């Protein structure tokens, strides 16, 4: 029940890692990871958070997991290559790590299992994209955005079932950094960079395939990190005019966005996920 921002990016790249809770509008410190990690893709499966990538000292492709229960993180096999900004999902028991930016910008996609501690090729995208939010609904994984030879307005949909991806309806700007978060049916995409950092927000039906715009944030947030609990989108941290610690809160109900309590730090590719 608590939202866990994960690295990311403001004085320097952060291993630090905290918790918020929404019942107190506190933030408080956990224990860091083994090393700093922004544009990190986090994923929450077996009762841990995964922190998958990002980059540091370099483009990383070393994953750790969090247990709460102890407060302690744990190595998990790296990935096939580095991926800084890299999406992840989780699917079918399985933790998907897609595109990213290696040694050049990816469409390659691998799946995680933790029951083999083993990951595995998928189906690549088509499209390279750096920086590509990512959600599921529907079972499928939906990669919107991101960094290809520019940012991205496109989106496709992966099934895992038949190891495809598929064209969906492309957003109305391009982003790239952008969170996506998925509640009521819908996928909402939650500012990044354009051709500027990013207020905006639209909201994508699958049962259409059509995207609406939503009311905007009080901020721009490039690279922003988003989170679904208790009816509402979190959006995390992020790039305005400056690598921004501040939060803010989405109610679908009113259409309406309203700050909550900051953290402890500026954190931009903050990683964001709900345990």
């Amino acid at each position: 029940g608590l939202i866990y921002a994960v690295g990311g990016d403001g004085h320097t790249h952060l291993s630090s890692v905290e918790a918020y809770n929404p019942e107190t509008n506190e933030w408080s410190p956990v224990a860091p990871m083994s090393v700093p990690r922004s544009g990190v893709g986090v994923a929450v499966i077996g009762g841990l958070i995964y922190a998958v990538g990002g980059d540091g000292h370099t483009h990383l492709s070393s994953v750790e997991a969090y247990n709460p229960e102890t407060n302690e993180w744990s190595p998990v096999a790296p990935m096939s290559v580095p991926r800084s900004g890299v999406g992840v999902a989780v699917i079918g028991g399985l933790i998907y790590a897609v595109g990213g930016d290696g040694h050049t910008h990816l469409s390659s996609v691998e799946a995680y299992n933790p029951e083999t501690n083993e990951w595995s090729p998928v189906a690549p995208m088509s499209v390279p994209r750096s920086g590509v939010g990512v959600a599921v609904i529907g079972g499928l994984i939906y990669a919107v955005g991101g960094d290809g030879h520019t940012h991205l307005s496109s989106v496709e949909a992966y099934n895992p079932e038949t190891n495809e991806w598929s064209p969906v309806a492309p957003m109305s700007v391009p982003r790239s950094g952008v969170g996506v978060a998925v509640i009521g049916g819908l996928i909402y995409a939650v500012g990044g960079d354009g051709h500027t950092h990013l207020s905006s927000v639209e909201a994508y039906n699958p049962e259409t395939n059509e995207w609406s715009p939503v009311a905007p944030m009080s901020v721009p947030r490039s690279g922003v990190g988003v989170a679904v609990i208790g009816g509402l989108i979190y959006a995390v941290g992020g790039d305005g005019h400056t690598h921004l610690s501040s939060v803010e809160a989405y109610n679908p109900e009113t259409n309406e966005w309203s700050p909550v309590a900051p953290m402890s730090v500026p954190r931009s590719g903050v990683g964001v996920a709900v345990i």
